[PDB]
């Protein structure tokens, strides 16, 4: 297992938390957040550098994760809007096939239901989980991943890919997209 792979298995095994409906503050290029429990600073590196307001922005979602550089609770992007109205049900099934082929000869594919709650949701978000979720359930980072690929496609088409052999980049943690038109998710391991 090359230290490249090693690397990707510890910041995908990092701990992340889902924050909701908080208000952040901007000055230059980072958003901070704080509750009772952490304060958190995000910082915009993408697109989302021309959304956020300088100064006070109300009713935001963050999805943290600490980057490494010592006593720093800072994270990159994932910043959206708070779902408008409260859902009890999720906001959308998606179904998502995870493809593995093993050896020369098998194919091999998962499909469940995936779980949508937020109406905005960031890449950041849906790229960590997946992994966290593929680490879990597929042995992800246990071999070299090489060409392995998540696509997620959106009802008109769009898609966004993220491969697995490097991080997200980070000026697309930041991204958001509208969690009610996500179509699919299909994996290739
Ligand atoms: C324009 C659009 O909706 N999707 C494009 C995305 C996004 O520009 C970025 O992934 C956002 O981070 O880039 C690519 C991809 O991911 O496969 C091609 C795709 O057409
Ligand atoms: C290689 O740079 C980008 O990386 C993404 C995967 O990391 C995705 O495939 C992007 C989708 O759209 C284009 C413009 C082709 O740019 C791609
Ligand atoms: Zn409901």
């Amino acid at each position: 297992r090359s230290q490249a792979t090693q690397d990707l298995s510890e910041y995908y095994n990092r701990p992340y938390f889902d924050l909701r409906n908080l208000s952040g503050y901007r000055e230059g290029n980072t958003v901070t957040f704080i509750n009772h429990y952490q304060q958190t600073d995000v910082k915009l590196e993408g697109k989302d550098k021309d959304k956020i307001k300088d100064g006070n922005n109300e009713n935001l979602d963050v999805f943290v994760v600490r980057e490494g550089r010592q006593a720093d609770n800072n994270s990159i992007g994932g910043i959206t809007k708070t779902n408008r109205t409260q859902h009890i049900d999720t906001v959308q099934n998606v179904n998502l096939l995870v493809s593995k082929s093993t050896g020369q000869h098998t194919t091999s594919v998962t499909s469940t239901n995936y779980s949508i709650y937020k109406e905005e949701i960031s890449l950041k978000e849906l790229d960590f989980k997946l992994r966290k979720h593929l680490i879990d359930k597929h042995d992800l980072y246990k071999t070299e991943p090489k060409d392995s690929k998540i696509r997620v496609t959106m009802k008109n088409g769009d898609f966004y890919t993220f491969e697995l052999n490097k991080k997200l980049q980070t000026h697309r943690m930041g991204d958001v997209i509208d969690g009610r038109n996500i179509e699919k998710i299909e994996v290739n391991l």
